């Protein structure tokens, strides 16, 4: 049985429970399998049930030997990499999750520039970072990369639910302009894969209810969450959170938190608390949104970022949100929580 929702909870193998997760945006960036292995066997050890990794790697130029990359956008042109350091290095992390009781969220292109993103699209395909949504080379692209990728685990159980984007944002944009690539992009992948979940990807800004105030509950992000989620074809809501990096205090969070759930149960759908992350006194302001993620209606579960390993190749990046397994704030923010749940 796939993930699925039932109500405001989620549910894999067909039983609803809260779920903890975290992020590794990279593993599928990997070219060993053996750290692929101990990635998902250290988060399947520690009560980590879903793991969110990026599912795109778009460049401009063909990368140098041996570095991963997916999909090939040049002047005017996208070219998929399929081969062993393309896409097959997904196809082991799905395969891999398989064997570790572990559920992917895969998403498909990237708002930022690294690994690609939006601007490695603009670069190939002309427009802008805001155009993009309704380019036709890009969206025709963007598409058919969405396709490409779907197609590879449509039957898989691993799979915990295909991600339009991460961190979609249109700056000044109509809000309408990502509602409609919402329902278009979504309804889209509904298309060729019935039984998986969708969601979006989004960080949630834009949000009346339980506002604050303050700049991420505005509309000039381009995104609308209640309207968003108001979507047929997205079985469930995002959002991320970054206090410091957003200008607000870090007692905006759990608020942040409560407004987002109350929006969910609204819709009717379960919200994932997707991203969130401080770079020091992780223990205690992390262990604080995640007590309010359990306590809200329409929380349905919450993933860190971002998980942290020792590879054979080095640590994991470290990009000062990183909590590294066997380490004290691995302890309290990880195995101490999920065994509480
Ligand atoms: C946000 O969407 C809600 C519907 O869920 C709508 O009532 C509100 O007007 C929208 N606001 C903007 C600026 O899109």
């Amino acid at each position: 049985t796939f993930p699925g929702t039932n109500g405001l909870d989620f549910t894999i193998d067909g039983t609803a429970g809260y779920f903890a997760g975290s992020n590794a945006y990279w593993l599928a960036f990997l070219t060993n399998n053996d750290d692929v292995d101990k990635v998902l066997g250290d988060a399947e050890s520690s009560g980590l049930r879903i793991m969110r990794v990026w599912g795109f790697n778009d460049v401009n130029t063909v990368p140098s030997s041996g570095t991963v990359y997916f999909q090939l956008l040049q002047d005017g042109t996208a070219t998929i990499n399929t081969g062993s350091d393309g896409l097959e290095r997904l196809d082991y992390v799905v395969s891999s999750a398989e064997q570790h009781n572990v559920k992917l969220i895969i998403n498909f292109v990237n708002n930022w520039s690294d690994y690609g993103g939006i601007p490695a699209y603009v670069n190939a395909f002309g427009g802008s970072t805001t155009s993009w949504y309704t380019d036709e080379a890009s969206q025709a692209a963007y598409r058919n990369y969405i396709k490409t990728v779907v197609s590879r685990y449509i039957d898989s159980p691993a799979v915990f639910a295909w991600e339009l984007a991460n961190e979609p944002r249109c700056h000044g944009c109509d809000t309408s302009v990502i509602y409609n690539w919402v329902a278009a992009t979504s309804s889209f992948i509904k298309s060729i894969d019935s039984q998986h979940l969708v969601c979006i990807g989004d960080e949630g800004l834009g949000l009346d209810i339980d506002s604050d105030g303050s700049y991420p509950y505005s509309y000039y992000e381009g995104t609308n969450f209640t309207l968003n989620l108001g979507v047929d074809t997205i079985d469930f809501g995002t959002f991320h959170l970054y206090p410091s990096s957003w200008g607000v205090s870090n007692s905006f969070g759990s608020p942040w938190v409560t407004a987002h759930g109350a929006a969910c149960a609204a819709a009717g759908k379960p919200c994932l608390f997707e991203e969130y992350g401080v770079t020091s006194d992780k223990c205690s302001v992390e262990g604080g949104w995640q007590q309010t993620a359990l306590d809200t209606r329409g929380i349905g579960a919450d993933s860190f970022w971002q998980f942290g390993d020792t590879l054979s190749t080095g640590q994991s990046p470290n990009d000062g949100y990183t909590i590294y397994y066997g380490t004290d704030d691995y302890t309290c923010l990880v195995t101490d929580r999920v065994a509480s749940i």
